[PDB]
């Protein structure tokens, strides 16, 4: 058997002080008056007494919402200490009305003493009413008690180095942590910034980007963070969402401390107030700006006015050279023009690269320094103009603007590539004159290396098409599922770049010995890129390519084998690279796959949130006036708006707190409670 | 009172005579005690250990879900309740004091390896008791998350 | 588990190693009843290495010798040809038994049809189910094992490196 | 603008029945009698008339529950046509009592005449009330419907060709269905069944046997037959779950018409009351006989014992033998040591079949018909005791028995390929005597035939160790989700054959002119098997194998050049390889793969429950006493019974029942009626 015992004690309650608490609970008013009538003469009950679960008296009467019981408590000066936390958390607006108004009137020989019931708070002794009361999101307990002059402490900056937030962090974290996270809640709250901000986008905007930050330096708590930067969010584009005309919105989208409040949510990377369907509309009606009712058209007629712009692309661009101010060359400022003459100009390079690879052009290649040919002198003011316009991108908007766009990485690398190649061109050309043969050149000769970066240039350019996949309505979110893919593969290959190096540093110490010459083998070539397969573990660098070529098989099964009959060293190199294969092509990519596949489904619900984002970004980059003429010829040589925007705001504020306002066993609770309270009432009054 | 379980691996006369007889009685009667036993409340109001009590039958109800293959699912759900009702008292703090009185006591962080030792993942894993490992663990490193990158790297 | 995207990797590829395991137990009875066969079909034209070219004689060679000549040797033929590493022509024998030559060459293509159709799909099918339940639960079990590896340091007992602790 | 009508003509409601009706959704009863008392002497209001969403006052009263509006509506004769099945699918029990018991006294000149209210009935009419009572599962309805003498008419067989089903069928085919549809959902109640049938488990049984027979046939009706069944199988096992004890439980599973229930249960495929924990625990009692406390010992032990017991295999089978009733004989009639060496005697056979394939019993090779060697006529034994166990297999249980359980056409198959290596076996020793060397013989040689066909069966009886993967935990689900996936195989592999025979007759009729003979080509050999690739779509069946092969990439690229400088038939060709295996490696596989991937997720949640149910099914077949000896030993030369059962159910349906019992807008209009009724009494009081 086994015995059980209470053991922490809790002390029993008397017949008389149960029975008065039972009284309570169900409501009762004549039976709670008569114990509290009688409870000054006689003493024989504290008021204040507690419950075997924790709650008092006044307690017991407002979680019931009993307010007659809970004025007549209130009218024999019981103890009142944080009750009103209590009735903030219970969300009872005449509960709070209640507690704010009967603690000031009758207040005489201060409090009658009481003593030891103080130990018991639900509520957190940091925890303070408006605080709470932000926490718990109703609007009139949050309206009545900033009508009351109360203020709330100003959080620090996250990296904050003064005395006293290391002092307090170091006597004690928990506390820090717990009063840093009810402050931020509070303030996250949307019914706190609807009432005390008078700027309740840009406030959302800065306490969404904020609660980001912290989520990412906080690890202990990120998901709370992260919920309340959602929270923050959903919050500004509900109020976004309640407009009712387009002047309101455009009133929104252009209000300044053209669309500067859309720039300051992209900015904070609002993705929920940019892929509103209003906002899209607004962009779409300004994006065609000079092509009224493009979606109606039928797709024929589209494709064909596209190619006549398209094909059209070296006028328009000389026409607003020589008159900006004409009508021809007014219509190469609108948004649309502008990406399709990009684009044209960008499929011209791409096709010049084409045609620059034939043999019609290509003739005498066996010059040492070879001129240019005149393919290459056509398209050297194409590099050029990209140099400028990647320079100039690089001045406007700053250089820690820049850096953040990732797709300037790939512009920088290409035009690296295409300064390496001219130098090495202009070099060969200067100082290495002749008409050798091809076949006895040197192997670091600036020649070919300059093709090679020549080739790497045109693989960059013809694959710098893939960021024009968001102006497309299918293929956008193929590629931000290809972009949140391309992470994942990054840190699978991590682990595989790991066991690569590994295999291959044990496959070289063991096959290092038998290394050959390559007079001695047939052909006179030495590696796995022979047509008989040489020794492909002979060095680390030899080891490493033919461990990367197994996985697609391309190396055969002859190369772990040595010229002398050494069976057990060929044995042990054989179950080294099949450990190897049954790795790499058994455990890790099917993983991968796994991974990668994982990762497609969570990535389906936001695909399209992203992709309009995305595709608002590349809206506006085409809305300003820097960069209207292309590549190859970019080288060539005010209260009423603030008034209006916090009329809009009111009632945007207004709205949105009606929408939010029209959209459990404690309800039960009441009704048993309002019946009981009736059914004593009636009977008492009979 | 409440009657006591043997062990799961018990072969005492009492215990074989009554699975023989009658092993759908024995097995609902365990199965009934442990689920008395591993309640909330009751080892709230009769263990003075709440915590080491609520490991070692979150430890039990585990070892007995391994060896009875009929009834897996309950007693693993025992085990979960016993692992959550751990977390939620450990959760329940209020400051730095009372989490390093509750990890540093004994019979220097001994609750905690006997929380490892028991394999009691959500006890380990609670954010107050990270962010003491995590204080522990940069002891002479004051700010270490507060560092841009490259410094912390350098 | 030291850093912070790493360790749920390794946690999820611990699960899908367990998955593995209880792939290659039914591959392993697979391989072992193919080899079993095709060298009872194949081990009466084992040829000395005296006569194929080169003095070798295995499936390691230039030109791929008798590869079903012993169990150990069809062991190893067949678990080649998983990564396509085996070619065709190790199924022809000297003399002109077509007959013979028909049969092993079925019994090799339905040995690569299971262990190249069913097998790995239905072992990528397992490892994807075991993913989607180890995510939900990857935090917790990283936690577990970064605080795990952090005591670890903190006693007194292993303070110097290996270099140095002798 | 578009004007808008009432297209169908709803007569208005005069102001004296719309006051009347209103009346009565209030619940006034003093108003409601004043009108009732009016309508005899005035005739002003039509007491039967109904409301514009098609309810009249009865079932305004039956909807809100007034039992006193209902009965005094019932006191002046109001219209009561199917007003029962509204109260027995609103399942209110006063209701259905008063509708059942006011309809009997004081009928006076038939019903008062009415017409034209009679269209509009929201039941069917072909439903009954007890018909219904069943479909709402409500018991006390159910009971008190049964009490007064009411019957349900019996459904014919879904095989049924008699005059009147397919009159019925030709005449109206949608009401035949509604009515075997209602019909069936009446029978399957578990309340009908519990008190209305003396077998509750197998009438449950039988129900869900007909109920998915009956989904298999009816096409368009499957997803309610199958929740039918479903339902009566959740019923079953609900019924066998509520034992208290052991003995109940083992007279419910050994009641007959030794454990017949759970013979008759594993023949109608009811998986859910097989795999209940209680009949697992008595089935591994039973299985683990002679082993008390095996769950107990750690697993060294376990493993050591079956070491033991399995090494022991040519023992304790001659003991039974020549001593059945001793004590060492009396080991071997237990299940698990009958499965042991079974599994130990299949083992052997397997170790002897890899000792057969060696050269240390293979000698002299050069024989035309050879003698067996010492090894087979070893292994002879064991194939006759595999066909006399087959054979003995097919005879008992039945012909119709013997070919569901699936495994056995490998068996089949296996004694087959015996016979026909045995009969070439001996047909080569009794006519081909001679010594001539191998490389010489006929490729019809009966030799080689019978090599390759014991070869086969040795492939065969190595894969036939997968079905002992059900007697471990771990392997069972796995291949419960293998077998699934096998027909997903067989689905894909369909669709696979119609596209390889189409690109192979399209690359035989482009490539059989170029036939060439083997003595052209080099090494006198012609196919894709050669060290050199021959002509691969040169013929038919050369041509299945040259695009099977190319799947796994076995098939070279230069199997697709001709001798001759025909550049646009090896292009085409060339064009048509590279689809196929475009069709064949990116689209088929991968979709394979997709469906698998589905497939697996909708097995694994009952895994289990098949997993157990296939592994009792295994347990079984041990416990008769037919197959005692192994493969190498088998060919050597009463009403207390239903009394007790009927006294179990009986306290199983009250316990299921309480336990039933135990486990929306309609609801809280219930509230507001009895508050509202309540408040016009207590008006009219006052
Ligand atoms: C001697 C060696 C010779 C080698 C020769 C061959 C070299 C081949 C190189 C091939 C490189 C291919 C790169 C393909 C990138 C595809 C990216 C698709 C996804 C995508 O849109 O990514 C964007 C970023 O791209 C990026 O950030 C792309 C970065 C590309 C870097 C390339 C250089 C390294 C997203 O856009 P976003 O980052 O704005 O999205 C912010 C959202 N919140
Ligand atoms: C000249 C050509 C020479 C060719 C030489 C090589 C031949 C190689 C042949 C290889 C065959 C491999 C077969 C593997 C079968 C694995 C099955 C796993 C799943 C499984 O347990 O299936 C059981 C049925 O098996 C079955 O039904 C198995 C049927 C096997 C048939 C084999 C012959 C065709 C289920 O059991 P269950 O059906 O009782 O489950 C009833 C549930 N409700
Ligand atoms: C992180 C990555 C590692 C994770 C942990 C390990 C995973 C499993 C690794 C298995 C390695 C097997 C190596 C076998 C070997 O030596 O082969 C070459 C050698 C070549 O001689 O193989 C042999 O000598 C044995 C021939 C039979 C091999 C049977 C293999 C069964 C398992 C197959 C899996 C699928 C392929
Ligand atoms: C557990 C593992 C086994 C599960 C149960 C079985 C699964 C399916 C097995 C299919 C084996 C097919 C063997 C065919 C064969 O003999 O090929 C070699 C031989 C070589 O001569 O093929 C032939 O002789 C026939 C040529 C046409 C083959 C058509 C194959 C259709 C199915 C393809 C599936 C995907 C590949
Ligand atoms: C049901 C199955 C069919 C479903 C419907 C069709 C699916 C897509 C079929 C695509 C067939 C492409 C055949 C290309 C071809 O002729 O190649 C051989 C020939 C060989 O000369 O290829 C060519 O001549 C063109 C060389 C460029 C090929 C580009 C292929 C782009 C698509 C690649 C997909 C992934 C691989
Ligand atoms: C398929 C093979 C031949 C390669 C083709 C390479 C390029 C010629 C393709 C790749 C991506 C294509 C672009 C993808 C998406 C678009 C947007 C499309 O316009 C829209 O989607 C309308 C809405 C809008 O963008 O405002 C106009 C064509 C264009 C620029 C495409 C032009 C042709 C591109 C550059
Ligand atoms: C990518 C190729 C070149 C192979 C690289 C192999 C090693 C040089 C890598 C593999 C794993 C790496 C480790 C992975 C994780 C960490 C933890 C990292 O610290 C943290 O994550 C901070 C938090 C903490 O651990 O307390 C410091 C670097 C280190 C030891 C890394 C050091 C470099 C390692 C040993
Ligand atoms: C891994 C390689 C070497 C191939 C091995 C082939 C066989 C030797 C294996 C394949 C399946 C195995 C069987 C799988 C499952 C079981 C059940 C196992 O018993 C239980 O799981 C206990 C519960 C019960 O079955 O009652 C005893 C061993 C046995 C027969 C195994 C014996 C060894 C077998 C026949
Ligand atoms: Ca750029
Ligand atoms: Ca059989
Ligand atoms: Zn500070
Ligand atoms: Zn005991
Ligand atoms: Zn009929």
């Amino acid at each position: 058997r086994i015995p059980l015992q209470i053991v922490r004690a809790e002390t029993e309650l008397s017949a008389e002080e149960k029975a008065f608490l039972n009284a309570v609970e169900k409501g009762d008013y004549a039976t709670v008056k008569q114990a509290l009538q009688e409870a000054e003469i006689y003493y024989n009950v504290n008021i204040n007494c507690m419950d075997p679960l924790g709650r008092s008296a006044l307690l017991i009467a407002i979680e019931n919402e009993n307010l007659e019981i809970m004025e007549l408590l209130l009218n024999h000066s019981v103890y009142v200490g944080d009750a009103l936390l209590y009735a903030i958390r219970k969300e009872v607006v005449g509960a709070v009305e209640l507690l704010l108004s009967y603690r000031r009137p009758s207040g005489e020989k201060q409090v009658p003493t009481l003593m030891m019931d103080t130990q018991f708070s639900e509520f957190t002794p940091d925890i303070t009413p408006i605080m709470l009361a932000a926490h718990t999101n109703n609007y009139e307990i949050i309206k009545l008690l900033v009508q009351k002059r109360v203020t709330i402490p100003r959080p620090h900056q996250i990296r904050c180095n003064c005395v006293e937030c290391v002092s307090s962090s170091e006597v004690d974290s928990l506390r820090h942590s717990r009063s840093r996270l009810n402050i931020y809640k509070a303030l996250a709250s949307p019914s706190l910034i609807a009432l005390s901000s008078e700027d309740p986008i840009l406030t959302a905007f800065r306490l969404g980007w904020e609660l980001k930050e912290l989520s990412k330096v906080e690890n202990e708590f990120k998901a709370e963070y992260e919920e309340l930067s959602q929270q923050c969010k959903l919050f500004a584009k509900d109020l976004l969402d309640q407009a009712r005309s387009s002047r309101e919105l455009e009133i929104i989208l252009n209000h300044r401390d053209d669309l500067a409040k859309l720039k300051v949510a992209i900015k904070y990377h609002q993705k929920e107030f940019v892929a509103q369907p209003n906002c899209q509309q607004l962009l779409a009606t300004l994006w065609y700006d000079g092509f009224p009712g493009w979606r109606r058209k039928h797709w024929v007629v589209k494709l064909l006015t596209c190619m006549t712009i398209g094909f059209l692309f070296p006028m328009l661009s000389i026409a607003y050279l020589i008159s900006p101010r004409s009508n021809l060359g007014l219509f190469i400022k609108k948004p649309f023009i502008k990406f399709i003459c990009h684009t044209a100009s960008y499929l011209t390079f791409l096709f010049m690269l084409l045609l620059a690879s034939q043999h019609i052009v290509r003739t005498d290649l066996h010059v040492q320094g070879p001129p240019p040919t005149v393919v290459e002198w056509m398209i050297l003011p194409w590099v050029l103009g990209f140099i400028w316009g990647e320079i100039k991108e690089m001045w406007d908007g700053g250089f820690t603007e820049y850096i953040h766009d990732w797709w300037n990485l790939m512009d920088f690398a290409m035009n690296s590539l295409y300064l390496a190649t001219i130098s090495l061109k202009i070099v060969a050309y200067v100082k290495y004159n002749g008409s050798r043969p091809r076949e006895e050149w040197e192997m670091w000769h600036p020649t070919l290396i300059a093709e090679a970066l020549f080739a790497i240039s045109n693989i960059l350019s013809s694959l710098r098409l893939i960021s024009l996949f968001t102006a497309n309505s299918h293929l956008g979110p193929l590629q931000i599922s290809l972009g949140r893919m391309l992470l994942d593969i990054l840190k699978f290959l991590f682990i595989y770049c790991l066991v690569l190096l590994a295999f291959a540093n044990g496959l070289n110490q063991l096959y290092f010995y038998y290394e050959t010459r390559a007079i001695d083998e047939p052909n006179n070539c030495k590696g796995i890129r022979c047509e008989k397969q040489n020794n492909a573990f002979s060095t680390l660098f030899e080891t490493l390519q033919s461990l990367f070529w197994s996985v697609f098989g391309l190396l055969n099964l002859y190369v772990t084998n040595v010229k002398a009959r050494h069976e057990f060293t060929e044995f042990v190199g054989a179950t080294m690279f099949g450990t190897y294969n049954v790795i790499s092509l058994v455990v890790l990519l099917n993983m991968l796959i796994a991974m990668m596949n994982n990762s497609y489904q969570l990535i389906a619900d936001h695909a399209d949130i992203e992709w309009k984002f995305a595709r608002t970004k590349l809206w506006m980059s085409y809305f300003d006036e820097g960069g209207t003429l292309p590549p190859p010829f970019n080288i060539i040589p005010s209260l009423i708006q603030n008034q209006h925007y916090q009329e809009v705001i009111r009632n945007l504020v207004k709205r949105y707190v009606a929408a939010m306002i029209r959209n459990t066993e404690e309800n039960f609770k009441e009704l048993k409670q309002d019946i009981s309270s009736f059914r004593y009432e009636v009977l008492d009054l009979l």
